[PDB]
């Protein structure tokens, strides 16, 4: 189930970072824009630099925290806050966070292993929820 | 205390792993008798060999776990169990592990920060004492 989901996504949290990232990134192209300096680079041209992985790795470390710290795949208010508050997230809607987590469960259902992929899109549901209660537009 | 650490460690994992292990190797350096592909190489040499960065990486990734899942700085049996079993691990006793403890206890106390090390050191030795009650020899 989704603890168990936490653990299969930290065991190899790098490799899991980078390939759900680009999965977000080749569904939703006009997202790049958050992201310039990795505009016109292929999934390996990104994947060869260091800052990516480095990067990549940092973010889904912070969301496995969250998730791990939910209830019932509902996160706490005050991540929710954090989330919301953070310098690099200024300007970013509820919307980003939305296709984030639908290209999540689809890359989910495609790997052919035993992910609970309903869990990960009511944790996505409800954390979209959270950050307008947090102050998200 | 122990719990913050976790998070400190996974906030910078892939730079405190390779540290880390590194500390272990040079304070150990028959320990390469276990890696005989790291021999004659200096620590700039080892960070840019790949599987020194994949084990690496996973060590540190499922050590943080087992330390999660811990308590009172005591692992699950289940924990030590699969680590016993690991096809990789065949050719280790507890004193590889038991080693591996002392450097990374050093190496905290050497940092200037905030560790509680006096934990990881007790980390350290029952997980040594999980390990033989699972059969490690
Ligand atoms: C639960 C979801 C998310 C988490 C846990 C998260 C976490 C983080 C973290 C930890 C960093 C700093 C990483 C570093 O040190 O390099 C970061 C930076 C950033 N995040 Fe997020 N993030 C999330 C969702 C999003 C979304 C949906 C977007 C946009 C589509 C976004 C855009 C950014 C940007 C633009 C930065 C700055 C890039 C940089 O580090 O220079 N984040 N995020
Ligand atoms: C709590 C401590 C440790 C944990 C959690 C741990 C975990 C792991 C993991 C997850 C793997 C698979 C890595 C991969 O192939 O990508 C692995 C392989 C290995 N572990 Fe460990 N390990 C630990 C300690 C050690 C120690 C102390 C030694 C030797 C002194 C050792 C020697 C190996 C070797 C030789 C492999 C296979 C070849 C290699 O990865 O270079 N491990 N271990
Ligand atoms: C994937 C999801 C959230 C992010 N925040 N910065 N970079 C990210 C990549």
């Amino acid at each position: 189930g989704f603890k168990q989901d936490i653990a299969t996504l930290r065991g190899d949290l790098r490799t899991y970072a980078q390939d759900i990232f680009l999965a977000f990134l080749n569904k939703y192209p006009d997202e790049k824009r958050n992201f310039k300096n990795y505009v016109g680079k292929s999934d390996q041209e990104l994947k060869s630099m260091a800052k990516f992985g480095d990067h990549t790795e940092k973010v889904f470390n912070l969301m496995m925290e969250v998730a791990d710290r939910a209830t019932d795949c509902v996160p706490l208010a005050s991540d929710a806050s954090t989330l919301v508050q953070m310098k690099q997230h200024s300007g970013l809607t509820t919307g980003n966070f939305e296709k984030l987590f639908v290209a999540l469960v689809e890359y989910m259902r495609a790997s052919g292993q035993s992910f609970d992929s309903q869990s990960w899109d009511r944790f996505g549901k409800n954390l979209v929820s959270a950050l307008s209660s947090a102050g998200m537009k």
